[PDB]
């Protein structure tokens, strides 16, 4: 039942191999969230990719 879902409000192109890119509105999965304003998680077939936190809402369970 353990949820760590983020909704993207800005998109976001990817700057390195081990980032993500998504688009507004997108919801990112099975997220870990770290405090050095990156967090990683799943969306568009790619698993555990980086991204800047500033990017996202927390959807809170």
């Amino acid at each position: 039942t353990f949820k760590s879902a983020v909704k993207a409000l800005f998109d976001y192109k990817a700057q390195r191999e081990d980032e993500l890119t998504f688009t507004k509105s997108a919801i990112i999965q099975n997220v870990e969230k770290q405090d050095g304003g990156w967090w990683r998680g799943d969306y568009g077939g790619k698993k555990q990719l980086w991204f800047p936190s500033n990017y996202v809402e927390e959807m809170i369970n």
